[PDB]
């Protein structure tokens, strides 16, 4: 299509030297919540319909957590055709995150690195904009079109699990998934409640809280992962996660990593990696976790998404559903009819009935 060309080519390229990356980021977020978006023309093939975390989903792909951290674009993003939306990180109290510059593009590795440092409006502005559209919400929810939620700790919070507990509390009546991140990159000490013990301790507890929400309220609990874990690491989380009964797993986070062969002149920014250069780490993580909890545990794929057959190598490895995030910065809105139109002509060639027929395929081949 002309109108992939032209954003790619020209409109996207004008924009990255017109603005910094962070004002880029504010003004989509901004004509996001407007509306002010491109033709919605592909209608959703049936072959692309999921049916996960005990909902249905229209259509497999999502923007990931971190373009609409505050809740402002959650219509807007369902309008540009991704079938879920993810808000967040929401932190329990107002925070102003790192100063800036935090953002930073990587044109030439199609990447960008980023250390906003969970910059939120805080649970409570969250809440009370959730609340302005629920029903709109729930009628999209009904159409297979769900809405997850991504909670945060504050910087200054001294105990992590209270943090979430009260982020399930506040934003899980209002969502239809909840995702506990232990991976950000840019909150000091953050990581490392990806180990055993301290796992277990912070899980049960955010569990729970999910346990004593009322049913029509209850919604599913994900962990979001890096994929930076050792080893060890990981064996750990699939046990833990098979043990509590956790609904899914996130996979993967942005990268503290510099994978060889980084080109642009900001690769050395103190930050998260995302984009193409993330995108086979996270591939092979969802492989290895999908193979450790023996595909019961559903798995939302996402680092470095930019075509269908990105898409399909991640559900082929594990994914039920995936998201993505960078690709939007470099292709624009067209990139979410591209993924879907691609994925689907692929299942097609591949003999797949549909997406759910695909999901974790290479594991038994
Ligand atoms: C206004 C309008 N009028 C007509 Cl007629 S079509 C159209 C249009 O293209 N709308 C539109 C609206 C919102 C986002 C967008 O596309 C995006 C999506 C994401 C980004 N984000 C970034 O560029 C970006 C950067 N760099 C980031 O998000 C940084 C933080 C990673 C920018 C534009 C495009
Ligand atoms: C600018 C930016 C902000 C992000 N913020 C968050 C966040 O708040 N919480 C989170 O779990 N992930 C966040 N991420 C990670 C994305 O959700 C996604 O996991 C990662 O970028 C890999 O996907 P991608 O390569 O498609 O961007 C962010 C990524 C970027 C680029
Ligand atoms: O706010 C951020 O810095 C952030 C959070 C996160 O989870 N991942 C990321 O890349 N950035």
């Amino acid at each position: 299509t002309g109108d992939e060309r032209f954003y790619a080519e020209h409109l996207m390229p004008t924009l990255q030297g017109l603005l910094d990356p962070e004002s880029a980021h504010r003004l989509a977020v901004r004509f996001t919540s407007l509306g002010l978006l491109p033709r919605a023309r592909f209608q959703d093939s049936d072959m692309l319909e999921v049916r996960v975390l005990g909902h249905k989903f229209r259509n497999p792909v999502g923007i990931a957590a971190g373009f609409d951290k505050h809740g402002e674009a959650v219509d807007g993003l369902y309008k540009m055709g991704f079938g879920f939306v993810e808000i967040g990180s929401v932190t329990p109290k107002p925070q102003e995150g790192n100063p800036r510059p935090r953002v930073f593009r990587l044109p030439e590795d199609q990447a960008v690195i980023n250390r906003y440092g969970f910059n939120s409006h805080g649970l409570s502005v969250v809440e009370h904009r959730l609340r302005a559209r629920q029903q709109k919400q729930a009628k999209l929810t009904e159409d297979g079109l769900p809405l997850g939620v991504n909670l945060g700790k504050n910087k200054t919070s001294v105990d992590a699990a209270e943090d979430y507990a009260e982020g399930v509390r506040v934003l899980g009546p209002l969502a239809d998934y909840l995702v506990v991140n232990v991976s950000s990159p840019n909150t000091a000490g953050l990581r490392s409640l990806q180990g055993k013990a301290e796992l277990r301790r912070l899980l049960t507890k955010v569990l729970q809280e999910r346990d004593g929400l009322r049913r029509v309220h209850r919604p599913a609990v994900l962990v979001k992962i890096a994929p930076d874990l050792t080893s060890q690491d990981k064996e750990d989380i699939a046990s833990v996660v098979k043990e509590l009964g956790i609904d899914g797993l996130i996979v993967t986070n942005t990268t503290v990593s510099r994978p060889a062969g980084l080109q642009g002149a900001l690769r050395s920014e103190t930050g998260g990696l995302s984009g193409k250069p993330l995108r086979d780490l996270s591939t092979q993580t969802i492989r290895e976790m999908y193979a450790l909890t023996q595909g019961r545990v559903p798995i939302i794929g996402v680092g470095g998404v930019s075509s269908g057959q990105d898409a399909l190598e991640k559900i082929r490895a594990g994914a039920s559903l995936v998201q993505l995030y960078t690709a939007l910065t470099f292709w624009g809105p067209p990139v979410v009819g591209k993924v879907k139109r691609e994925l689907e002509a692929l299942l097609k060639e591949q003999g797949f009935g549909g997406v759910t027929d695909a999901i974790g395929a290479d594991h038994r081949r």
